[PDB]
Parts: structure tokens; sequence; C-alpha cells
């Protein structure tokens, strides 16, 4: 008579629910888990830090559609995972959360257990739910809730929580196999109602000035075809947010983004498409015309009259509405005015020479202009790569420069901002995909993460990071108000070489001062599909400081 | 009519109530805080994640009974200094935790403001308190709140939380000074009862085999010279936990750590000093005498009768306890029985010697025993250094093995077992005490904080980090069991030289493998003040997996 | 071999504390642990809502420093004694809410239990500490905790979850007994520093215009001698909070209550014994002079600074403090200018005889005042009473009007001004008393516990309840704005016969438009020992509506 035990069932019911990887860091009570998981054919991916592995397991969700898997300890490690769980929740990104915790009994006294938290309730605030299994036979069925929970509606992130003892709790194994449960099509379609579409594209018709906004919702549907065909068919001009960037190459002929602040202005029926109107947008308030009539696609019914009132709520899942959308024009087609088109492409041309002007200006040392344009210059030839990139300058200036040509290619800070996504992103990107990864790092962005290069190196994952090294927060030049010749709180070690740390774990380092040497090292670290970190010397003075000025 | 505003007050506050440093990640809405605050003559410590700003505050206050200061952002950087919030409250170390937040109104409709959290409502399960100051004539006030939370009681966390609009908000300079808050004697002398204090001496006196353990909180207490003459006065046996070892010097004759297993089987009244029966103690249970009785000084009586029943609680601040406990034995003095000395120093005996024989027994490679053995040579030398410990087997082995001389000159993992707590507690060491610190690091509890070797290179800190690198967790020996060759989820990249990290910032590496080289490498470092990394390669094979086999 | 249950063990264990009396409402899973507290001795009073359970329970814990015990069901019965608990933690009234939750399992994974609530979490926000018991062998330390946490620091409510299967688990009776904990002086004396002690008699001593403010800490800390021997010794004026009347009898020389708006507007240091400076009192702003100096007497260093600056915090137990106080003023004694007393002794005359002229005066229908004269009257000659009172123009006047002889012997609607106390304060009041009580109450206070009368009559309990009805809240003349002549939103039913309402449980009921029938009835009810109700007819204009008038 075979008797198995709670982390056996659990693994098991992970590889049939197709789970392939782990990202993770052990300790008690999850090392044996890891180990039997691995054992089991699943790959384990172990991180320095638990912030980055919950990263790496949320950047997995957002590219497909399957939940990302973050393993944790107790206490200590669950709180720093929990910090990524959060950012997945606030983003929508798919991740369970899989955390060890303690004894239940001394954990409920508050008694001092081992790394003592009420896990499940921590998580709550955090999380779409938090589930807490006390018996090894109601594994398969937590696992499934779990599943189920964070693809469905907006999707995000749940903790799921093993004590210690349902790790070690035996069950018959035969007995134990029937309560495992294989979850079929965990996020049904889910169709709007068909008068919204009729309503949506009326609106649309009747628009003298019509503006489409992909959010990173129409990226993470994948109907990048349905999406093409909608603006394509009717020629609506399109701006797509950053993660968004790629549904259709950033050079497609309708995209207003070189004409961002014009569109936004102008625009008098805006359709949003998995987009949220929140600080990304200014709320549909500053930089928007007064009385601007909103559609919006969006799975979430609560999202719906947030900010402005919409007009014309079009609720389902994407892929869903696009499918009627286009039923519907199909029927009633019309076309976008040609003349708010063409005054769009006035405005896209004069800013594209003020870029142009900027880009193809040397300067010694290098700016973030000139310095992307070298980058610009490798990925045009680089194309099958996946792109993350985080900072203030270092962010909003790769978003702008570096055209994005496949959707869900590009992972960044995204809805909260966070520093620290770096690493874990790029793990997460190059271990789903396996394609190679190009970082574009701030200094200090970097190091949030920056331990986990030694991670990158065990794996052996082609990962090229390029970090825009001006000295600092912002900038590189800061002074020490009172006199006394301290650092400026903004300023990070004058000259440091990051490309020296991947020495420490024999990866490779390029220092580049020059638009031919930054070429020169990125080509190489992509093609090479080594580990490598690209130390870029950037103006200290090139950047600027964001925020009000008093 | 001059007019100031509410950075300008906050800043006027601190500077008031004796804030020397400052410990913290900028960006919207603090950078001008941090940069005016360091005007002002307060020394500003910037690190490269907020988890270490807090560790750092929490460390300074444990070493000085005023509460570490952390600043950060509002939400993403918010949530990461939460985590070493949590830490201090759970340690009972105090802190105040400052943080930015963004747009009330906004927040409150959650409407997806930048960087949008209840942040107040979000700290509350982890800190004393948590405060929110809407108006700038209330932020003395709020400070004051702050720092006698977070100093008085139980020490611990604080959370203050300064909405930007309350930082930009003006009035007038000679008004708001008005409103500004100069706390005295935060924390007052709290007597207990003084029939507590005689119903403990009775019981001590007529106990056949008396012990003290001296917990954490007898060490932040500072009353140092007290409980040296009322253990030496009675003849007491003691027992230090971790960061109580140096109150008095760890070869002390009346120290039980060399018998700590037979001493607490065998005691059978046990003096509890600000230590909890906590899983550090097992509970009172496994390893303790059936019905050993307890005498415990608290200052929290809601710790009372926590685990086992306390037979003599002694509530209030342990100085002041031991004012009276020391002038009722002067009135009513006893010796701890001889034979019960006697059959101590028996056993710590045979222990020494067993001890002896692993730290004097060279190998190749090293192992933890001899490889401490030359850190001992080294620090037995170097008697006015700062200790922080973290690991699993490099801790254990560290705090077995390296005497302390002198109280509260080690920081280690703490009641939570928190790995990522060395560079911070280095850092707040460092600039608290002026003094070198050594960090006894294992390899994986390094990674969890080692991008702050730069901080520490910045401001030229004196800290030598002595990573114990095994090859990963516990061990470094692990193999993956599917067969497919990859890194097991314990293992880290094997032969990684930790020292070559400092390269990029400046400072020195040290890659020793010999007890000789070790000894030379510690020394120089020590002696230097130069921020240096000593890689110590450590048999993979000889640590322990920590936790239960199945 | 004897076997025993959870419910026996932690009906051993309430026996082996003391507990008498147990307050609740049962049904699944506590109804058997009722019964068999009642079988053991402990007196079981049945109500008809559990807030009503919860508030006698905390009332009970006010009169005597031991926790009163709530008993309530799980989820639906649990969340009506929790807003009960919150009261008591906010009043800082002791008490245990015990509650029975469902099935662990089933709660964790949120399947939609029986009674669905993670209970011990839902209590947090609301208690000092919440604790859940798992296991038979913890209830006995489970309750030693709730019981130290409730009467220790601050007193507050402590919520105590006992699941289902608790209840019925098993354990060997002989082992069980020794897992029973009594805990003796749960809350010892904490004694205050002596400097602070010194300090204050100085500030006191150097006063022009000192005031002593008792609070209901004070009344709660049963120190009624030394603080009369203080105010009598250096005859400093006092005035006492609403539940701190009767400490000394209102009538006495010293009471500054008939010129309280003269006594804040005009001291200079003020003595605050148990009293917070919150809303009760202005916070130290409004009517107060503008640099009044305090010296604040509290257990809880955390309550100090909170509003206004205390020059001189004295932190300890009141009765502690005042053993101190008592000691330094012996040693330097001082009487306070006889000035300031003749001053005082003006505007108390004044006030005092514009009071009296208001209640000397007959009115057809009755007012507040004279109708509370002729309450006035009869209670002089009963001062065994206990006095409940709630309402606004109700408790306003009554707290007025009605002197107190006796400490201990008011109850009102407290620091969250709730409606909805009186009957189960009138309840506790009288179980833990003997004594009979007299519920002064507004007609709409009435109805939020008037259910509870069934509950006084099955209980026989000598409770006259005197219902001063103007027919609304605030007042009964109010007008619907629309013209439609519906109730207006402050209006009840126009002449309510609410002495009716005993009829249906056999009680005693009397209707009175006059003061010489107020007179007789409320003699007659308060001599008989009857549950007996009042319905006095109150002009529905006398009242004023409490706010702000735009
Ligand atoms: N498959 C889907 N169908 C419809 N809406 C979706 C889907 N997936 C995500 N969403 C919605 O997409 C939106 C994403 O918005 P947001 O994160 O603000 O994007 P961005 O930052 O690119 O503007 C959310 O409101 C979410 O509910
Ligand atoms: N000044 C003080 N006086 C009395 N008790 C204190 C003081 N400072 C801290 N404490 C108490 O000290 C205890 C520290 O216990 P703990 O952190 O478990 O130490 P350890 O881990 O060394 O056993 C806590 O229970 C805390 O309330
Ligand atoms: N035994 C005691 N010794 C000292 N302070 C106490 C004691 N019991 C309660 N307190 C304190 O008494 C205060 C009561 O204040 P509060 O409820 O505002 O009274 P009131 O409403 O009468 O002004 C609280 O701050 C509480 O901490
Ligand atoms: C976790 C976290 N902490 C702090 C911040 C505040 N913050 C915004 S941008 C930024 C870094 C900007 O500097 P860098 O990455 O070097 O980019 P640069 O502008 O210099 O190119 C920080 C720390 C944040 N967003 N997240
Ligand atoms: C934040 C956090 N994550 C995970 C753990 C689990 N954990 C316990 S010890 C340990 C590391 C042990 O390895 P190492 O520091 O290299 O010490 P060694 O035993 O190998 O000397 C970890 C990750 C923890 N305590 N804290
Ligand atoms: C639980 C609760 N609900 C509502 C209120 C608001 N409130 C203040 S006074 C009051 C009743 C006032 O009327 P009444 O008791 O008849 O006294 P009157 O002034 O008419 O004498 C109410 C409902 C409250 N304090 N508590
Ligand atoms: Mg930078
Ligand atoms: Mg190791
Ligand atoms: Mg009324």
């Amino acid at each position: 008579l075979q008797m198995t035990d709670g982390m056996h069932i659990i693994v098991e019911a992970l590889k049939q629910n197709n789970i392939d990887t782990i990202y993770g860091v052990v300790g008690i009570p999850v090392t044996d888990m890891a180990r039997h998981a691995q054992a089991e054919g699943i790959r384990y991916i172990g991180f320095r830090h638990e912030q980055s592995a919950g990263y790496a397991a949320a950047a997995s969700g957002f590219l497909t559609q399957k939940p990302g898997i973050c393993l944790t300890v107790s206490a200590p490690g669950f709180l720093n995972g929990l910090t990524a769980l959060a950012n997945a929740t606030v983003n929508g990104f798919p991740m369970i959360m899989i955390s060890g915790s303690s004894d239940r009994a001394i954990v409920d006294l508050q008694q001092g257990d081992y790394e003592e938290l009420d896990q499940m309730n921590a998580a709550k605030p955090y999380a779409k739910a938090a589930f807490r299994v006390n018996q090894p036979q109601d594994l398969g069925i937590a696992l499934a809730r779990a599943i189920r929970v964070s693809v469905s509606g907006r999707p995000g992130g749940v903790y799921l929580d093993l004590p210690a003892n349902v790790l070690a709790a035996t069950m018959e194994k035969d007995e134990a196999l029937t309560t495992i449960v294989k979850v079929e099509n965990p996020s049904p379609a889910l169709l709007p109602c068909p008068k919204s579409v009729t309503s949506a594209i009326s609106l649309l018709a009747k628009a003298e000035r019509p503006l489409i906004i992909l959010g990173k919702g129409a990226a993470y549907s994948q109907a990048d075809e349905q999406l093409r065909e909608f603006i394509e068919s009717a020629q609506i001009p399109f701006l797509p947010m950053s993660m968004a960037k790629g549904i259709l190459e950033d050079t497609h002929p309708l995209s207003a983004a070189a004409a961002r602040s014009f569109a936004l202005a102008n625009a008098d029926v805006v359709m949003l498409v998995g987009a949220r109107l929140n600080w990304l947008l200014a709320h549909g308030k500053k930089g928007w015309a007064a009385d601007t009539q909103f559609i919006q696609l969006d799975i979430e019914p609560q999202e719906i009259d947030s900010n402005r009132p919409i007009a014309v709520p079009v609720v389902g899942d994407i892929a869903s509405s696009m499918q009627g959308m286009l039923a519907e024009l199909k029927q009633n087609t019309f076309t976008t005015p040609l003349v708010w088109r063409d005054i769009l492409n006035i405005h896209k041309q004069q800013n594209a020479q003020k870029m142009h002007e900027k880009l193809s200006t040397d300067t010694q040392p290098l700016n973030y202009f000139n310095a992307l344009s070298a980058v610009r210059d490798v990925l045009r030839e680089n194309q099958d790569i996946y792109l993350v990139n985080e900072g203030a300058n270092t962010l909003d200036n790769a978003r702008n420069i570096i055209d994005m040509y496949k959707p869900r290619r590009r992972l960044d800070c995204g809805t909260w901002g966070v520093m620290g996504i770096g690493m874990g992103y790029a793990i997460g990107a190059s271990v789903t995909s396996g394609s190679p990864v190009v970082a574009i790092e701030g200094d200090s962005a970097f190091g949030f993460s920056g331990m986990e290069i030694e991670t990158i190196c065990r794996y052996n994952l082609p990962v090229t990071i390029v970090i825009f090294n001006n000295g600092g927060i912002y900038r590189g030049d800061g002074v020490d108000l009172s006199g006394a010749g301290a650092p400026s709180p903004t300023d990070l070690l004058h000259h440091a070489r990051y490309d020296k740390l991947m020495d420490a774990f024999r990866g490779v380092g390029y220092n580049v001062t020059t638009t031919d040497e930054l070429r020169h090292a990125l080509t190489t670290g992509i093609q090479s599909r080594k580990p490598t970190i690209i130390n870029v010397v950037i103006d200290p003075a090139a950047g600027t400081e964001s925020g009000h000025i008093t």
C-alpha cells in the first residue's frame, strides 16, 4: 500500500497543469519541494533575492497567459516575494506565489514560532486571492482555484500558502491521485453585449478625430492580427502604451506615438483597448480635449468610470470584443477622416526631425540620444530579442527611441514605476522564450537587482545588460549643499565600472565611451549569447530630474 | 513676512530632536527633503535598495536607543522599506520610516495615482503605529508621537507618511517654529512592583540550579554594569542569547554558553532578562526540565505567559528592574550552589575540548571550524570592531566560535532569521560608531544585499566582508535529481570570486584558501580601514542543511 | 482512563481564573459550552443581540478590573459582538470576547463553510490582541494570555477564537489539568520615574491657577482615597470627566464642574489623570488658555504628546503614581492660591444660579431641566444606584444635572459616543453589583438595544428605564421639507408609549407627564426592584440638534 505526501501531491498537481518552470529561493520548509519538482522535470531557477524571483514569474505570465510560479520560504522570504506579488497584481500579470509557512497552532497564538507570520492574511491586500492549504487532499483543488483566479478577469497575483505540516502530511498514493485537478480553460472567452459593440462602431464612425490607445492589456490578449485588421480597415490612428509597443510595429504609418501630445489634445473619440485612464494618461485631464468621448474595451467592469465618464463601455475579453468589433465594422464600414490622419502626420514629421537631430549629433561624453541611437542601430539588425528597460531618463528615452517590431517584447517599470524589475524580467523573458535579452538599465535602477547577474551566469542565459552610467539618480552632478563635500543624495560612486562585476562570475564586461564602441559591444553581446554587462559612460549632466520644481 | 513649507518644517523637527543621520533612497517626492536635510547638517546615506536603508536605521536604533531614520519614496520604495520596518518591529529595534506618498484624493478614490497605495494602512500590521500628516502645522507633533512610540514600551518600527502636498504646503515661518516639538525623555523609567522584585530574589535564593538568560533586550537596555554586578554577586551562571553576547565577556567564568543544552535541561529556576521564550529557546519545551520555574524581566506585559507560565513576572524597564533587584539582593544576599556551578563547568570543559579539536585541525579545503578559528585569532587582537553575521552554517558556527568582549557589538539575522541584513547592519554600525566592521557572510546570505558594497565604497566605510564561499545554500554539492545536470536548487555558481566585485567600485579584494591567508587578509582589512571583500573558499560539503529529514 | 475535551478545559480555565459570569448569545458551536459553564456554577446571561452582551461584559470590566467575558457564535454572531469589542478597546475597558469559529481547512480555502470568516484577523483592528486556539492543550495558556493582555497597559478588548474542532478535541483529563493556567496579578504595579513625580509637584507648586482633570482612567484605577487625599491636601480644584463623576462627590467644594468653561480657559497648569486630550476636551485647543502647561498621569506612553505637548508626563499606573505624588507633596507641601479658588467659586455660583433656575421652573410639556430635576431629587436619596445614560440632549443634561456621590456608578456613550450601550451597561452593572440601576435614555438611543428589556425581565433585574420621549433624534418637531408630510429624518412616532412594551414581558410601565408623576414612578421603580419602564413626555421642541450650523 503505497503512500505519498503533500509535497509530492503539489508537485504532481503543478505537473498536470503544465507548469514547466519554478522561479524561487529555497530554505525551510520548501527545499525538498524544489528538489523534487526538479527531479520530476520542472526547470528550477534559483535567485539571489525573492523579489526578482517574483518579477520573473510575473514576466512569464504576461508573456504566456499561464501564471508564473514563484516559490519562497516562510516570513522573511515570503515578505520579499510579496513585494513582487503586489507588483504583479497592480500591473495585471498572472502569477502564483507559493510559500511555505510555519506551525498554524503556534502562529495563531503568536507564541514566536520560527519565521512567524499570518502569511495568508499578509498577502490579501496585494493579491486577487490568498489561499492556505491545511490538508493534503485539498492541494489539488487549492491549486485549481489559484490557477483560475490568477488568469481570469483582470489577471493578477495569487498567494498559495503551504504550511510545513501539509507538505509532510501523508495519504495513500492512489487516493491522492484522485484529488489532483487538471484545469481546462481557466480563463474562458467572455463576449460583450452586442449593443455596446454596435454603439462603439457608431461612435467611431461619427468621430472627426478618432484615436485608439493600445494598452498592455491589448498586448496581453494576443489579439495582434485582429487589432491590426481593425486599425487598418478603418484607418484609425493609434497610440501604443509602453508595453503595447510592437503589437503593430512602432514605425506603422498609423502610429500617433510621434505626435502623442497633439493626438490626446485633439482627439474627439478615444477607444481605450486594455489601457487604464490612470496617471500614465494624466487621468484624461491635463493635455486632453475638454469633452473627449470614450469607448473602453476592458474585462474589468470595476475599471469603467474610474476617472472620466465612459460613453461606451465594452466589457469582455479583448479577443472576443475585437471579434464583434470586426464583424460590426464589416457590416457598417467607415473610414477615419483623411484630414485628421494628415494633421497627425504633419506633427509626427516635425517631431521626428527634432528627434533625428538629437540622435545624430555626436557628443563627448555620450548623452541619452546618441547612445540610444547606437542601441537602435544594433536592435534594428537584431529584431528577435526581448527588451527590458528601467530607470528614469534611461526609461523615458529608450521608450521613445527604441522601436519594437513584434508584440510582447518590451518589459519595463510598469504601472507602479518599480525600479528593480530589470534582472527578474530579463531572467523570466530569457527562460520563457529561449531568446536573447537586452536590458537597458539606469545605473540606480540596476542596483536594485544587480546581484542576479550571478543567476544569469549560473544558468548561462543570453542577457546583455546595458547600463547607462551617468553616475547617479537622474543626474550625476549633484552637490552637497552643506559644503561638506559628501556625495549628494542622488550621486552614486564617480565612474564606477559595472562591467567589472561580471569578473566575479566569469561573465563578459565591456566599458564603452563612444557610439562605435557601444555598437560593437552590444552586437557582440547579443550574438555571443553570453551573459554580458556593457558599462556606458553617460554625461552626468545629460538627464533631467523628475518632479515638481519649487 | 517669511514663509516656509512642510519639507523645511520636518527637517527642522528632525534637527531639534537630535537626528544626525538619515538612511534612504530618494526619488519623487523626497529628493528635495534629503537635499535640504543634508544642507542643514544631517548626514545622508543613500543605498541601492530601501531594504538595506531600513536595516541600517534599525541597527542604529538597537545600538543607541535613538530611533534610526529611514527615508523612502511612495509605493514601490515604500514597500521595499516596509519589509525592513517589519523586521525592526519583530526584533524590537526602534526606527522611523518616513515615506513620501501621493495625492490623498486620488488614492482614496483608487483612480490610479502615481505610485498609488494607502501606505499608512499598508504599514499598520508591521509597525507599532502608522501616522499620516496632512497639515504642515501638525508635522512637529506627528514626529513627537513617532519618536515616543518607537522607543517606549517594547521598541519598534513606526511609519510616518508625508503626502507630497504636505511637503509643499506653506505657512508663516515664525508660526511654523512654534509647532515644532523637541521631545524630552521619550522613554522614561518604568519601575516594577517591589513585591515582584522581592519574589524574584526569594525564588532565586531557593533555587538549586538557577540560570540567567540574557536576551538582546538586556543588551539594548545598556544596563551592562548592573547585570554584571548581580551575576557576580550571587554567582549565577548565565546564558547569553546571540545579540546579548558580550554584555559580560563571552569567556566570563559564569557563562554557561559552552554547556547550553545541559544548562537548559537541568536548571530549576530560569531568569529571563529581555529574552522571549520563542523558537530560539524551543518555547521552553524540548530540551528543558519538565517544571522549570521562570522569572521574567520584560517591559512588555503582553509577553508574560505567552509560552510557559511565568511564576515571577517582573514588568518594567530592565535598568530600573536591576536597580531594585540589586537593592533587594544586598538586603537578602545569597550564593548560587557551588555544586551547580561545578557540574556546569565539567560539561563546559568537555565541550570546549571537542570544539578545540575541530578548530585546530587544518583541512583542505577549509571548513567552518578552522576558518572561524583563523577569524577568532584576528578578532582577539582587534577587539574594537563590530561584528555582523548571517547565513546558516556561517551564522551558527560564527555565533559559537567568535567571542564578544564588549556589549552591543554583534548584529545578526535575529528573531525572523532574515537573510539580507548584512550590508545594512554593517553600514548602520559603521556610520553610528565610526568603528571598523567585520561582516561574516554566507555566500547565499550575501547575495540578498550585495549591491550595497557600492554604498560602502561611496562613503569609504571601514567594512571588511568575509564571505564563506561553500558554493551555495547550506552546501555546494547538490545534484539535479532529474539527471539533466542543471544546478540544484541550493547550488550557486561553482567557484565564484566575490572578491572581484570590489574592482567595479575601487575597493579591495582577497581570495583565501588557507588559514594563514585568511589571517593575513582579515588583519589587513581591519587595519587598512578600506572597504574590503574576502572570498573564503569553504569545502562545499562542510555544512549541514537545516530542517527535518523525511 | 478518563478523557476530557476542549469545551471542558476552557470552562475549567475560566473557573480557575475566577470568572463568575458569562454574557452571551448561543448557537452552533458554543451552546454546549454555555450549558456546561452554567453546570459548573458560572452565571450565564443570555441576550437578544450580541452587541448588548459585549457592552455588558465591558461594563463589568470597567467596574471591577476583571475582564468581562462575552460568548458568541461564529461569523454572524461574532460580527455583532465585534462591534462591542471595538467599543471596549476604544474606551479602555477590559473584556474577552470568546467566539466559536468554523472549520479552519474550509475557511482557509474560502470554500463557503458554515458561517465562514477569518474571525481572528477580522478582530485584530478592534482588539488589543486576537488569538485562535487549535489544540486543546493550548487552551489554558491562551486564556492566560487573553487575561493578561486585556487588563495590562491601557486595558482593552481581546478576541479569543475557539474553532468548533478544538471544543470537541479530546485529551487525557489528568494531563489536561496540568495545562490549565491560573493567572496571579495580571496587571502589576508600574511605578513612574521619581524625577517625573518631583517635576509634577514642582510645577503644581508654582502654578497660579492649577486644575486637575479626573478622567475615567482615574475612576478605573480605584485610587479613590489617594486622589481625594491629594486634592484635599493641596486644595486643588478638579474637573471630573463624565465617568469620573463621583470619585469625589459632584457637590464637593473643590469641583470646578459648574465653571468648566471658565476653568479650562483660565487654568495655567492642568494635571490630566487618566484622561485623554481628545475631542471630549477639544484637543487642548478651543476654550483653553493659549499656553496651558500639562502634567499627564497615564499608563500608556504612546498617549503622551498626542495632541498638545506635555510638559510633565508621569507614565505609570495611577495608583502607583499617586503614592509617589502624595509622598513628594508631604515632603514639599503647598496649597493652591486662595484667589484662584475664590474666583472659581464666583463663576460656579453664577452658573449654579442659572441652572437651578431652569431646574426649578415647571412647564407643560416637561423639558430636560425640570424633568431631570425630578430625577435628581429621587436619586439623591438612593446613592446605592448605578446610573446608565445615553442620548444627545438626554445625555448632556443628565451629565450636568445628576450628581454622582460614589465612584464608578455612571456608565455612558463614552469615547465613541455610541448609542446602544444602555441596556447592556444596565444588565452588566446590575449583575456585577447586585444593586439597582437607573437608565436615563433618549428615545432614539433606547431603540438601539430596547429588546433587552426581555433579558432584564428574564433575570428579574432591578433596572428602572427612564425614557425621555421627545418624539425623535434631538427634537420631535421636524418637518418633511418636500411638503409631502412624511416623518422627517429625525422624527420618531408621535406619542409612542414605551412603557407599554413591558406588558409583553410582565414588567412594570408608567407614563408620566408631570414632575410629581415622574418622582413617584421613579421612587416606586427603584424601591420595588422590579424591571420598570417610565415613559416621560418631553416637549418635542426642548432639545438642541447637535452639529455645525451652515
Ligand atoms: N484579455 C483582456 N481583455 C480585456 N481587458 C484586459 C485583458 N487583460 C487585461 N485587461 C485589462 O487591461 C488593462 C491594462 O491597463 P494598464 O495596465 O493600465 O495598461 P497600460 O499601462 O499599458 O495603459 C486593465 O484595465 C485590465 O483589466
Ligand atoms: N529596556 C527594556 N526593558 C525591559 N524589556 C525590554 C527592554 N527592551 C526590550 N525589552 C524586551 O526584550 C525582549 C527581547 O527578546 P528577544 O528579541 O526575543 O531577545 P533574544 O532573541 O535575544 O532572546 C522583548 O520581549 C522586549 O519587550
Ligand atoms: N490604571 C491606570 N493608570 C494609568 N492610566 C490608566 C489606567 N487605566 C487607564 N488609563 C489611561 O486612562 C486614560 C482614559 O482616558 P479617556 O478614556 O479619554 O478618559 P475620559 O473620556 O474620561 O477623558 C487612557 O489614556 C488610558 O491609557
Ligand atoms: C523601488 C523604488 N525605489 C525608488 C524609486 C524612485 N526612483 C525613480 S527613478 C529612480 C532611479 C533613476 O535613476 P537611474 O535608474 O540611474 O536612471 P537615470 O535617470 O539616471 O538614467 C528611482 C530610485 C522607485 N521608482 N522605485
Ligand atoms: C529573505 C530570506 N530568504 C530565504 C531564507 C531561507 N534561508 C535560510 S539560510 C539561507 C542561506 C544559507 O546559505 P548561506 O548563507 O550561503 O550559508 P551557509 O550555510 O552555506 O554557510 C536561506 C536562503 C531566509 N532566511 N531569508
Ligand atoms: C450607533 C450610533 N448611531 C447613530 C449615532 C448618532 N446619534 C447621536 S445622538 C443620537 C440620538 C439622539 O436622540 P435621543 O437619544 O432621542 O436623545 P435626545 O437628544 O432626543 O434627548 C444619534 C442616533 C450614534 N451616536 N451612534
Ligand atoms: Mg542614473
Ligand atoms: Mg553558503
Ligand atoms: Mg429623543
